[PDB]
DNA sequence: TCAAAACGTCGTAC
DNA sequence: TCAAAACTGCGTAC
DNA sequence: GCAGTTTTGA
DNA sequence: GACGTTTTGA
């Protein structure tokens, strides 16, 4: 798998606990298995005016995307298996958001098997919780409770 | 006269690229020779409850202190010589304020000189202009032509 | 007078 | 059904 | 920053 | 985040 730099690593990690995001996400959706989607998202916001950082990282991350909301872009790096690959490095330069990292990972590598019992994926749904308590979360709206109402009505 | 870590310096370079300020400001205040202060100021910014963070800031660049203001705290560095130091270990690794750390950088070096003429300190002034216009400047009153607007007198 | 601190404001860039 | 994208809403932490 | 709701496209 | 206003203390 691809290997980081140390020195990006270091530099990184503190742009990310400064202006990062990492988010975890139980998602209402009938498609679903579950009803829900889990979904994870490791984020870069910036001021648009500097829109030429955000497309480094995509040069130097190797993968994700860059994409432009009017004042703001966020780099945006979603796919399951890179996302697992660049936290895997990023991780341990980490100090404000190292906690949510590894539960992403932890919820990466349990996620086939979240799959096969609906027990195993109300405690994936668990993980999320605790992500969403480390961050400074104002707006969640679907809990793992809220998994755990509609999977009891079923 | 510290040597700061290099792997410090790469994360906080980091940090400060996202959460700190690299100020620059003229102030208005009779007490001094052309009536204005040249101020320089590092600051990083976190919610209070982060403020063990800002703590361990204090600690490793060993100088600068911690202010509360309600639910928002700051590490606030604003003597001139540490500032100096730590600004030029520093430097080397913004990539978003790299430019503003030089330009205080610099500034310093000319301070003691810019106590000299009219002429001199509102160069230095036209300094502290670029440095506001590299940040996300918003509210900006004193810039440095009212300064020898004042001068004008 | 001067370095440096102390306290307030305001608009986003997260 | 699923991984992944696309877009919007919103209240601060800067 | 951290969510939400929706859509893609096999 | 980036300021402004004001005060300390020799
Ligand atoms: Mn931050
Ligand atoms: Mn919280
Ligand atoms: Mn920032
Ligand atoms: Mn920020
Ligand atoms: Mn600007």
């Amino acid at each position: 798998n691809t290997k980081y730099n140390k020195e990006f690593l270091l530099y990184l990690a503190g742009f990310v606990d400064g202006d990062g995001s990492i988010i975890a996400q139980i998602k209402p959706n009938q498609s679903y298995k579950f009803k829900h989607q889990l979904s994870l998202t490791f984020q870069v916001t910036q001021k648009t005016q500097r829109r030429w950082f955000l497309d480094k990282l995509v040069d130097e991350i190797g993968v994700g995307y860059v994409r432009d909301r009017g004042s703001v872009s966020n780099y945006i790096l979603s796919e399951i298996k890179p996302l697992h690959n660049f936290l895997t490095q990023l991780q341990p330069f980490l100090k404000l958001k190292q906690k949510q990292a590894n539960l992403v990972l932890k919820i990466i590598e349990q996620l086939p098997s979240a799959k096969e019992s609906p027990d195993k994926f109300l405690e994936v749904c668990t993980w999320v919780d605790q992500i969403a308590a480390l961050n400074d979360s104002k707006t969640r709206k679907t809990t793992s409770e809220t998994v755990r109402a509609v999977l009891d009505a079923a």
